[PDB]
């Protein structure tokens, strides 16, 4: 037997870091969780007992908040972009690194119709997320997200014209409800190194903020004739308002909302026009994924 | 052996209603968990094997979308009473109904600044809840509540004075993190029936909007000496706003953010007035809670 | 404004001990998640910013450990007993402490058919627990329970001859399969306090088993009428085996499996007793509880 | 823009199957949570509305229950195979399917001594899955998987030796606790089709049953220099004892127990040869992954 790849390191690295203005007063926070794993010469670990070659994963954590201390740790496309290049240069046998970052949301508060200087609060478990891999000789790759942004729209969502066989027994419908949970990726252009990453910055808070505008308004204004159709279109939006990201991908799953046929009961009319009481349903759900990029 | 207590019905139901304006076309929607539980003269359904007392949970099911769909759903405490109403007086063997109400976020959209008629998001996992049982011959207990409500001040909280014994290792503190799940309930004076619920509706709505207003205002701007003396005024002055409330309980752990020293590191400097990276404690918390009433 | 009821503490403390037994190597592990709630004179914490009668959660959750380190840790009843009995003696001031242990499960392995000396598996997420409400001047109450005990009949599940009226669809049937997550709690006789805890210790493993035993039997081999009938016969068989019991309390999902007619595909049959492959639902589900005491 | 991946289907579908033989009485259980996710010549769905070439999400959830109803669910390998093959074959346009099956826990109980003939327990949330892609012109490639194996040692675990530098706080030692999920994936040779697949239907659950069984013995005996070191371990002889596994993975995290000083409290000891108590940590934890193949 032989090793063909392997990566070890530190997961669910919880941190907080705090910004303070001493002269405004106005303090902003800042919550993740990391993971960080990193491959290279590091084989003998696994077959011989080598554990000299080991970066402990303890100082990997370590590493990460002394990295957080140090730097600053938004975007996180940039500080996931610091956290990686230290482990490959830091360590001459470590030849990649894979930093993953979950950002929390501590959205500050209005109080009184005034923000509170250093009052949070969490509006959704709606996550912004980096995988930022950084590899010896090939550059930084930054893939960028949101997940856990759910929606619905009671009406303006169609299915109809779609493939009908033996095994089929879904009624075409002109009205449905819709609703999903938003799983948008966008994937940046190579940077060369931290410079170009760093080059780049705005850029990261600017292209998150367009993929969730295009997302929310493309959702409540499609009148979709298919999930198919409507991350289509937003993808095609952000790679047409962002030229360093070369593709966009999407992961929706159809939540359903099943009508509730009352009739049996005095002739209540729940159906069609009439619906108005549904069944969520919690499983099974469709689930459409695409990858868009440039023709 | 003997039944002491009975009671059964249908949990986790899913229930979602849209309400339309034909003529603004402007949709609203609702979307609930309910659980309904009865009680009554059915302990020989479990000693003689007597089903004929069983009120089928599947029918309690039923029972609850034909009541969403011949009445308002909002606000929870006005559907849940008239729900358990129905089954108290439908069934002359069933003497208690026991109606609990999660209420899920379905907020509208706002698009180009401008609200969207049938477009929502889920901004939070935050819920509104009601627990109300409906009991022959004893009117009708509401407990209103908020639940998931997830905050953190960055400073402004304080604890020190606490008894110090062989027990303790703790540091006096005057300047920390405090961040927790707000879980707030409010009890209503015992409703004789379904039309003095009914007589009280906008206060329903008023007084969740009260609650939520005070907790995080209180919240914000108390300099806390201790999660107890916080939580207390935030009860006493929902007391003081609503004279239907008999008591307000508090349930709120203390989800620790704890220093991190990396002085061993270069000396770095990152506690006490240095302190801008924290390890959030997934577990054990601090748990905290009272109940207030009328002096 | 005054406090009407008041508890805090330490939720959500880990707690893992090992027995080693130097002469035969075999070492034995222990794991709960152990919560401590004070009650006393302690309403100033709340009302007047008073932390001096305070006993820190963090000094709550040092004494569970140190509680740990110098006495047995099961059964979870009387270690329990003993964390209680602990705080309400120290303070003068507390005078109730209520104890929840959650254990979880670390069964020995069997290696080429002998036990392991010190290797373990997780064979289950059902827990063992026990709330332990040691109060002063009243004793020592135990509640026991095991959760989470997840089961499957295939056969001899009927439910027929329940109420029928304008709001009912089920159909009867004379063969469903039933499945339930069990959730039983037997209530002990008030103890006096520790001595008369630690005199009866023996029966706490041992009630625990049965309750273990008559349910999974019960549940085999009861052609049951209906999932209330089945649990009283549980309930029943655990009164009579234990006196020192006062109650037994079950509360049983019903988690429901659905036919699914294929019959408008090639005329498959699939219902009755050609019914092969069935829909586990989620949600919604019946819930059944019920207390038994002695008549 | 241009579609770039696309994928579609039904996920989380829930499925049970139960075997009745007439003549022993015996029934046997299988059940499992099912994904089928679609690619083909699909892309004119997501850019022009043409839902002529989608195989509606809802009609594959049909087809899986119908073609559970027609074949055997198990092994899983088998079964995902005949339901991937079915699409590819079925629809001329579609070109893949990837079928994921998670296969639940459901074993026979054991009352008096004697198994029972149709009631089951789950005896833990460990699955066994498979990922089963159907490619056409590409053949069947299979990834069969244990998860969710939950096991600690509570000693015969080292970690010394690892690499020291101005990051570095982990002090070394020569007796811990180690304990893991077992997530461990087993990767078949490709097979040409359904045929081939068929022919080796035994290897399935007998190469489960030796990937668990190697894991479990490993764990239990490797006196562990490192996670690294074990889990190779474990590799190399599951290569060794099935030739057509090309590769053996395994990610396995290191669910820390960490020791509690507690000698400012009377001395206590409680470290070292004198650890009896240990603080399990939720987060964060070693992630220790590797793939293996031959040399
Ligand atoms: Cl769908
Ligand atoms: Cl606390
Ligand atoms: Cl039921
Ligand atoms: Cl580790
Ligand atoms: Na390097
Ligand atoms: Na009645
Ligand atoms: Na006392
Ligand atoms: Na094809």
């Amino acid at each position: 037997s032989a090793v063909k790849a392997a990566r070890y390191g530190k997961d669910n690295v919880r941190v907080y870091k705090v910004h303070k203005d001493e002269k405004t007063g106005v303090q902003t926070v800042y919550e993740m969780t990391v993971c960080v794993l990193l491959e290279g010469e590091i084989e003998t670990s696994y077959t011989k007992a080598d554990n000299s070659v080991i970066v402990a994963t303890d100082s990997i954590k370590n590493t990460i908040y002394i990295t957080a201390k140090q730097n600053p740790v938004t975007p996180p496309e940039l500080f996931g972009s610091i956290l990686g290049t230290h482990f490959i240069e830091k360590y001459n046998h470590i030849h990649a690194a894979h930093v993953n970052i979950v950002c929390h949301r501590w959205t500050r508060m209005d109080i009184d119709g005034k923000p509170h200087p250093h009052s949070f609060i969490r509006d959704s478990e709606e996550k912004r997320n980096v995988q930022v891999d950084v590899v010896e000789g090939k550059g930084i790759d930054i893939k960028s997200s949101l997940s856990g942004l759910t929606v619905l729209k009671s009406t303006n969502s169609q299915f109809w014209g779609f493939l009908r066989d033996e095994y089929t027994t879904l009624k075409e419908t002109w009205d449905r409800i819709l609703s999903t949970d938003v799983d948008a990726t966008w994937q940046w252009k190579n940077f060369s190194g931290l410079q170009e990453v760093r080059s780049h910055v705005p850029k990261f808070d600017a292209t998150w903020a367009t993929a969730r505008e295009v997302t929310l308004k493309t959702f409540a204004e499609d009148n979709s004739a298919s999930v198919q159709a409507t991350m289509y279109k937003m993808a095609e939006q952000i790679l047409a308002r962002q030229q360093l990201i070369e593709t966009v991908e999407y992961s929706l799953p159809n939540k359903h909302y099943f009508e509730i046929d009352l009739s049996w009961h005095k002739g209540l009319q729940n159906t069609g026009k009439n619906a108005e009481v549904f069944a969520p349903q919690s499983d099974p759900n469709g689930l459409i994924k695409c990858t868009v990029g440039r023709s």
